[PDB]
């Protein structure tokens, strides 16, 4: 028992991290096969960030202007191209530590681990979720750009995020491994405000099932609700609308605990309306929404 | 910016995990050099756990009764010994992935990362702290025994914990890499209740400094306190007494933010007395105590 904000083991992704330097800018790159992926703003000065024409800035850069360093040895860049907001630097050596991998674009509500890096060196690993406003609440400093978000399916690493930017409000923006930003953000130092950060209802429900599985049962009540009834309360609390797909997704957790999905919805409805009353659930004084129903099943069953 | 419960990169420790089987019991082992460390209860049946005489049970076991499997290849056990509550299985091959390492016994309040494993395979990584009652609030299931807790100092892994047991209240108990349990726990299936789980005051103060560093400043007040005055309030809230050593430890965070340690103590004193009033600090509705002052500095400066 016990339920923790758990990240995937990072070793497979640590073996992919490299340092990319272009001129006076140094960020992280992801080395898979003979390609190094990094944010295209590696080609900018802090002044170019204000209004960058990336296609024009890139005309002035050649293969030798990109200094790629894996560990403490230099990689030879034999080609470079821009795919959306990422640069792909073709090197002459295939990464020997390249794991089985995929590039996936995730939906809001989905969770992933992040291996925060500085100068191609991993500093830490943590779990976060793609918010409904397409930002992430990470922990990134200057030099952390190029750090990646991922999920592991036994031996296959599914890369879903590359860190690019920090909005004025401290939240984070980035792209998938094809260079397409999550949400409306652009790689420009311009005022970009995120939209409403709603709560991922399906994830809160999954976390309430993890609490019942791990012995926290105080919040369980004698009521039930309907999808329409629960969604009226959820809207009022800036919770995402719950769909029949989310109910289906919760099916296995509902089977494991014997608590019907709509009964758990009524438990959540009362927690929203009454508050925690100074109580905690899985060591938390707030309703956690960064555990998907798949994460709950994986952690509670011990998938390796 | 952004402040997350961050674990150390786990790759160095993933390369040490092996599966240890003795009879019908299978748990995890830590392979460093030509030695495999694992909990001594690998030699017990679920019935032996009730009242085990380990020295007697071990008489019946030979080198060939310990099946050590690294990845999918078997290791040859050429010796075995019991050190306190751990078994050291000498193998004929030195682990090629053995990192630079140390065995350290940590004090309560200290934090470390845990790489949870099942059948020698890493399933996840998370951060936790040695509680003042010498338990940890981990996430471990049946088969997770032998999973280790560690800290990294650049390239040196300091192993501080091996998981052994789950108390009836869901909390966790284990030993250091010398086999000595943290606290009073014994490797017996007997009623063992943990003592008071007090809050690690120095860690809460360090986390309040991380909040000010990352822009959460609402809780800052116009008051100051003394060590004696703050400790009267802290005792009443089951907070650990704050010492001049803890004040000295906070010195650098105090310098970075310009907020005197005793001023932050008064901020904490008011949060304890008034509550959060439905507000959050670093995305938390409760005062987090599993970040040491060293963790705050490391994460906020990006030590790799
Ligand atoms: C500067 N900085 C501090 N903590 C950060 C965490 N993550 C990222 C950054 N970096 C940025 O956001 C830079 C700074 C200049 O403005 C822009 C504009 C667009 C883009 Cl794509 C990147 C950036 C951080
Ligand atoms: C059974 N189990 C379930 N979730 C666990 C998480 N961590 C550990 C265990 N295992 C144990 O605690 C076993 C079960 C039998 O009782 C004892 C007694 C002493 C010792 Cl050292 C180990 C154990 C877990
Ligand atoms: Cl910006
Ligand atoms: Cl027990």
């Amino acid at each position: 028992s016990g339920f923790r904000k758990m990240a995937f083991p990072s070793g497979k992704v640590e073996g992919c991290m490299v340092q990319v330097t272009c001129g006076t800018t140094t960020l992280n790159g992801l080395w898979l096969d003979d390609v190094v992926y990094c944010p295209r703003h590696v080609i900018c000065t802090s002044e170019d960030m204000l209004n960058p024409n990336y296609e024009d800035l890139l005309i002035r850069k050649s293969n030798h202007n990109f200094l790629v360093q894996a560990g403490n040895v230099q990689l030879r860049v034999i080609g470079h191209s821009m795919q959306n907001c990422v640069l792909k630097l073709k090197v002459d050596t295939a990464n020997p530590k390249t794991p089985k991998y995929k590039f996936v674009r995730i939906q809001p509500g989905q969770t992933f681990s992040v291996l925060a890096c500085y100068n191609g060196s991993p500093s830490g690993v943590y779990q976060c979720a793609m918010r409904p406003n397409f930002t992430i609440k990470g922990s990134f400093l200057n030099g952390s750009c190029g750090s990646v978000g991922f999920n592991i399916d036994y031996d296959c690493v599914s890369f879903c995020y590359m860190h690019h930017m920090e909005l004025p409000t401290g939240v984070h923006a980035g792209t998938d491994l094809e260079g397409n930003f999550y949400g409306p953000f652009v790689d420009r130092q311009t005022a970009q405000a995120a939209g409403t950060d709603t709560t991922i209802t399906v994830n809160v429900l999954a976390w309430l099932y993890a609490a019942v599985i791990n012995g926290d049962r105080w919040f369980l009540n004698r009521f039930t609700t309907t999808l329409n009834d629960f969604n009226l309360v959820a809207m009022k609390y800036n919770y995402e609308p719950l769909t029949q797909d989310h109910v289906d997704i919760l099916g296995p957790l509902s089977a494991q605990t014997g608590i019907a999905v709509l009964d758990m919805c009524a438990s959540l409805k009362e927690l929203l309306q009454n508050g925690m009353n100074g109580r905690t659930i899985l060591g938390s004084a707030l309703l956690e929404d960064e555990f998907t129903p798949f994460d709950v099943v994986r952690q509670c069953s011990g998938v390796t």
